[PDB]
């Protein structure tokens, strides 16, 4: 996934608060998340891909092998089972917890990196540009 | 309540979607409500006060006597018991339904009419100016 490597900064967000609402994130956390304009850092070392999100309030980091299910603790503190695959040039992530699931797709669009999150019909789109 | 009589147009909104979230309003309805910039019309005839809200998508109207509980069907279709009193120069409304309650205060602030809605700690503020 060479096309994803680098540091990216958030440029725009659409329906993010609504997505967090469906996921079950609390008011305060949603408020903190909404003011945060995180920087996404993606790097690859061998068959391990690392995705790091940095914000003044909270940094998250996941390292994984494409196709292998792993444990992830989300920024809003959910302990989920995640699996990320490379499909059609996009990184497709599915998170499962308590009988529920959500999909997060990271894809290239022109010179931007677009992240789409889907939870029960509600879709959020966040656009990033290289920092 | 002579100070409230007239037609008012929405000028600004703060945390309205979050308030609707706490009240239990669905995604689609919240989306329609968020694009609506309603006009509030207040009039008094004898001891009956009428508050009418007009929008391209939905008009609501309630007529009541201050201090007497009455039935109200909200824009989001909840059938509630409402009671409105005049306290400290402000119209204070309490809506009760299914063991829950929310308070809506309509007050004058300078030349504006301010509406504050509170639901479980979440507070929304909407400012109106004369049309
Ligand atoms: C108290 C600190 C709060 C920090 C933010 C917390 C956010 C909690 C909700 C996270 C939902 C999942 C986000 C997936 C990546 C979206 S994207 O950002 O990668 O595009
Ligand atoms: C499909 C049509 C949708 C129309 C809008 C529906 C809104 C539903 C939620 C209403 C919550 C209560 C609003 C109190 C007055 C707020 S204020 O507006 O008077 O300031």
């Amino acid at each position: 996934c060479d096309a994803f490597v680098g540091t990216w900064k958030l440029v725009s967000s659409e329906n993010f608060d609504d997505y967090m609402k469906e996921v079950g994130v609390g008011f305060a956390t949603r408020k903190v998340a909404g003011m945060a304009k995180p920087n996404m850092i993606i790097s690859v070392n061998g068959d391990l891909v690392t995705i790091r999100s940095e914000s003044t309030f909270k940094n998250t980091e996941i390292s994984f092998k494409l196709g292998v299910e792993f444990d992830e603790i989300t920024a809003d503190d959910r302990k989920v089972k995640s699996i990320i695959t490379l499909d059609g040039g996009a990184l497709v992530q599915v998170q499962k917890w308590d009988g529920k699931s959500t999909t997060i797709k990271r894809k290239r669009d022109g010179d931007k990196l677009v992240v789409e999150c889907v939870m029960k019909g509600v879709t959020s789109t966040r656009v990033y540009e290289r920092a």
